[PDB]
């Protein structure tokens, strides 16, 4: 159904992660003010750029990096609204019934 | 209806609050750089990261706490996304009508 | 229609913003660490807060102040979930057509 | 459809983000405690609070530039709440049928 789409994003999102959480690594790691330094520094730092909390304790000064970050956060706020989207069409298929 | 299913995130979530607000204060407290150090302060932390806020004033250092971490995130993003979902079939619910 | 209701949170939003913004530079200013001291700052604050940005720049310290916290984070939560309602039920309504 | 409603956010967005990008850059540069002086730091701000993530690292102090935030802000925040209404209706459409 629409649950398979759902589920798609999920799958297609951990990659997103793990993708640009080791690809933003790369283009971060050396340049100066560097703070996505370690692999799972850039890890955490996709969880919580993904998610739009932003803390602050990590990100990207480098021009290139900054384009992995557009796509990590595109990415994890697509995903959500997508299973916004899921709940959503779910509770009006429970309402065409009733 | 569809109100007892976002009704039913609300409660759900302060606990997941509470859950992860003290189950993370434990897997945090006492490590190097620990904030997340007193129950009230993990407590205001959730709240400002299950809403994606993230003023960055605390938040995990911990590979473990950060983990209570990605639970409340979604937890909350979810949540909301579930609420959002109720309006949406509730505008469409009067809209099948009119 | 529904956007009688979307126009509703606009309303009843800018105000929980003046509200808070106001409730709290006064349950905050004053005590330690302060920071939400400007009636100006507190204003700045809401607006980063009820969008949940928080670059935390400004955020409340006090466990009162902190609750219009909360109470200003969900008005623009879920405020804004309510007008992406409304975009969904009214592309729902072009469809329910064509 | 719908979704040339929803390629029209993006379309829109990138604007709101060139607009304020620099619009914003010139109302702040120059005034105390600026931090968006550059062109592409203005440019990086913009991305960041679109998104409502604001990691905190750029931010206006002038009640001018603030605004260009307000703008720059509901500018992200609803683009993807009509992206998420698409996927929406989108869901429900193929619904509809089976
Ligand atoms: C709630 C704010 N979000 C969280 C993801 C960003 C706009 C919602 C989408
Ligand atoms: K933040
Ligand atoms: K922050
Ligand atoms: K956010
Ligand atoms: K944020």
């Amino acid at each position: 159904l629409h649950w398979r789409a759902a589920g798609a994003a999920t799958v297609l999102l951990v990659i997103v992660l793990l993708a640009g959480s080791y690809l933003a690594v790369l283009a971060e790691r050396g340049a100066p003010g560097a703070q996505l330094i370690t692999y799972p520094r850039a890890l955490w730092w996709s969880v919580e750029t993904a998610t739009t909390v932003g803390y602050g304790d990590l990100y990207p000064v480098t021009l290139w990096g900054r384009c992995v970050a557009v796509v990590v956060m595109v990415a994890g706020i697509t995903s959500f609204g997508l299973v916004t989207a899921a709940l959503a069409t779910w509770f009006v298929g429970r309402e065409q019934e009733r």
